[PDB]
């Protein structure tokens, strides 16, 4: 009954933006820890008699083409390929979807080891669920092969000058709205507004990743062709972003 | 023959006050703010713990992740998911709106609103409905203070000139979008049906006997909704007239 | 030996509207018996050692504010109040909705003991699901507080001169179309035509009630302010009815 | 193995139109015998002290307002009325739905004693499940009160000149598609095509009724206002039929 | 490998249209065996014993008017007629729908003993679910009474010269699209395209029937009035077919 | 600890272009091996009776008309035909659907032995689930009988000049969207967009088949009438493709 004084005295408490924003980044939506993924791949890989660095490449390529269901893709695959996939499931304990944070999935391998994933996309652009030529028709120009995977969202700096990261994020969104339509045909009927909201939460988690620094992401964006040394966005990036803005 | 038993009920003591004493007793009340503060105080100090900081953390956790403690942990940083699990243990956190003595993250923000109303000034862009989003929907920069259902617990409806009704409508401009986000099934519905989905528990917070009419006056002034001369901010009135257009 | 002679002769058979209408009202839709409700409240109240006349008042007030779901309203109510509600559920065996005719619900208590319900509305007009000031905005004038509940339909005489009962019925319909929109938000999207048909069957049952006589209903309408002794409708009633006819 | 020759030999087998039509008269879809209903009402009514001619009226009025479930309607009815209903159930052995042909239901009483049922509808038009004013809104004009019951189908002559009987049948169908929507809300979602066929089998049985002759039905249609002495359809009938044809 | 050379050599492999159609009809969808139906009616009928030739007539007439649900039609029928129906269910073990091939249904009796079914339709044209006058309004002329039942599909030769069998099949389809709309009210809402596909599989089975020969069907089509001795289609048949083609394609 | 550096060290990593595509062709979606099907038909066929080359023909005809459920189609088939079907199930161990890759199904026989399947369609066009005349109505012209089966997708070269393979693929898609609607009536309600995505994965597997060479598929397309010797698409093919693009 006299709890009025207790609640009213919370009007003057520390509402500092330092610890509060420190808590939101702590309570931030995080599907998995990239540091944990690399560790478990390294540990379970070297303790098993394996060249994990090669297996990482194979798991990424496997994920970029077949998806994230290791047990399901084996039933419809060449026995020559289905054999080594069964191996990768055994040694690295592969699971499907997004379960626990210490469980290794094919999508998290591509997200953790993105600097190689961003290079593999440059090659097998026509073997993706959404082909390269398809994105070249949707966009006004030839859509950047680097952005043709959700793992690309883990190397984009939103704190770039002039808000360049927001432009790249929108440019990357042009692919994601089609990638979501393909991997989930139920979203095809929905317009771009509803589709964009189906991934804007886990994708935003990769953008605000504390795994790569602001300078590390700068090197990654330059070396792949999204941006140059003078931090100037490519013509393909800006034109792909303005087409995404025309869908919101 | 049962007419006299029933028809003679015309002269019965329609005592004004005791009838309303039953009405104020039967009023729709999701929870008791006095009970929430007590249980946070008791279970917090009996556990050897700094509850005042935990209140801050529980409010921040609620303002960003929602009201499902067990569900938000599965998709959160282990550094953060650890202390959330702590808050669930000591204060016995539950989800939704169950019993009145069960502490939920939404009730902590509602009970300890004077701090919740200050936190919104900071993490405006981390909310389910971002600050800039409300700045586009409203004609001006929508008051950050109103960007949570807990704001309804500090608004005086008995304000002169029906100013409380204006603030209530201004707060409704956010709630119709907050309901659309936390529940995408209401997105298809127009503003009329969405406004009726919260107008019952929200009205309960407005007619709260927890804060007095004078206590709510101090809270509205210190946060920027109204001034000392009881004059509504330009952002409040313009946000209300846009809600009346729905 | 009974081919056409019996059935074909029913063209010459009488079908006057005097005896027929008495059978329709006899064969009428009846949600519950007001005589049965009062009896069960009286019996179960005095046999349990409590003042039922006070409980009747509390059950009516409880119904006028919270509705007709006793088990649900307790979960969101003050423990001081949720305690005495649990009591009312125990002794009078309260149920929800409109089940059997001998099952006592909060809505039937207000309907049976309407002469007190019609007085309580004069007080708690702003605590109703549809507030008094709300009806004052919808109607051209201050809408009669007496009509602010479906229980009011049980005291209106349709056999009033000049069809005055039809006017009061329409005036009462102005509230019911909004009361149905509030207690059931799914009807909010529907226009007044579809909403009016959602209650025009149980409400018509209360209008043609054989519980109160034509003279008893006359006394009730006068003592509450709907009509005067000269059977002249109040200005608030007629103006509220003409707004309902426009829907 | 020579069974092929046996079936082919049915070309010369006899099939005169007299005996064949004699078999269809045994196989025609008949829910009940109107002659049997009238007899049982007369017998069981006169074998008791009951005035059956008055009870027939009450059973028809009871059916036109409450339906065809005597045991169920009593539980939600005034005790003054529920008392005499219980009586009608006792003496005439009333049942519900469409069971045996020798079992008397409230719907069959209205169908057998239709010349009185067709007159009662003129009075209690606003007490029906489908009100009179409702049919006045659906149809372009004031829909004939006589047609506001499935029992009306038992007095319409399909062998009328210029196919006038087909017009009245369609005009009566405008009410039945709404009557079926009300007594069975599950058919409300269905469009008029599916609803019209839910009754087109028992209704067609009443149309081809050998109970009333072609001349007896002529007298009934004239005396109630559906058609005049020169066999000219009323303006309300034809306009209600053309609105029903706009639903097929 | 050498299996590519092996598989590619199936281009030079023989595939005459004669043996293929024999495999199509051999691997064909078959609801029941007409030979089996006649046998079981003969055996179970004479062992009672029954005048089965008369019972066949009654079962056909019963099917042409009430349908294919013996247990259901009895509940709404005159006791004088419902009695002999109950008998037919007992002796010939009548079932409903299309279950096993050795189970006798009222629809299969009319299909097996079609030469009598095709004659009965000439009489009870106005007692059918789809009346004769109804088909006379839908079609430009008086629609052939012979075609007013799905059993008619069992006597039409598709191998007739000038593709005349395809014309009769389309002419018979004009009735089937309305017969399906009546016996199944859910198909009324659907257009003729979707309705025509609901029966085009069991109906095609009756057309390619090895029960009646190409010549036996010729005698049947002539004796009932669909075609003449010079294999010239009736004016009513062709005009009913061109009206069916204007809904289909 | 410094697992960040490890991830960044994959920037200057040996990312090939040959071996990667070698992994893609290894991980490519493959329902079955056409080489394996022909082998098992040859082995299990000669090891019992038997004229397998005739059985291949019968199994193809059986698949083109009844589908891919050997055990189910027997229950509704002539005993004369159901007998030899039971035989084919015995000797070649026939199963249904798409299980293992070493299990022989009726759909895989038609896909493996497509050069004969592509000739049978020219005859039994009106016995198919989707009749020939039906496709003649959907398309502006007489739709190529050769394309009237999913097995046709195994002989189309996507690496054809002027992107002709993409045109034939779209032309073949005009039939598949109707074939999927018939064999699975649940897809009938769905529009062409959703239906086209239900088969675009196993069908694309047949298009990129390493079984037939680019030159072998050329001979097959010419000899059946889809394309001529000058690699010019038939008028029926291009017009059927532009109608598929309209969906």
């Amino acid at each position: 009954e006299n709890y009025r004084d207790i609640a009213l005295a919370f009007l003057d408490e520390s509402a500092d933006s330092g610890t509060i924003n420190a808590w939101v980044n702590e309570f931030a939506y995080q599907g998995f820890d990239p540091k944990r993924i690399v560790q478990l791949v390294k540990e379970r890989g070297t303790a098993k008699g394996r060249d994990w660095k090669k297996d990482v490449k194979m798991m990424i390529v496997l994920n970029l083409v077949r998806g994230n269901k290791p047990e399901a893709m084996m039933k419809k695959m060449s026995e020559k390929g289905a054999s080594i996939v069964a191996n990768l499931i055994s040694v690295y304990q592969l699971k499907e979807g997004n379960p626990g944070r210490d469980t290794i999935t094919l999508s998290r391998v591509s997200a953790a080891f993105v600097p190689w994933t961003v290079q593999a996309l440059r090659v097998l652009s026509e073997s993706l669920p959404v082909s390269g030529t398809t994105m070249d028709a949707i966009a006004g120009v030839t859509y950047p092969r680097a952005m043709m995977h959700p793992s690309f969202a883990g190397i984009i700096d939103l704190d770039l000058p002039n808000g360049a990261g927001a432009t790249i994020a929108d440019a990357h969104g042009l692919f994601m709205i089609e990638f979501s339509k393909t991997i989930n045909p139920s979203l095809r009927t929905k317009q771009a507004n509803e589709v964009a909201a189906t991934f804007e939460k886990p994708n935003m988690a990769a953008m605000s990743g504390r795994f790569f620094t602001r300078e590390d992401k700068k090197k990654l964006l330059i070396a792949v062709g999204i941006i140059d040394e003078d931090l100037v966005l490519a013509s393909a990036v800006v034109r792909s972003a303005e087409k995404y803005r025309a869908k919101v």
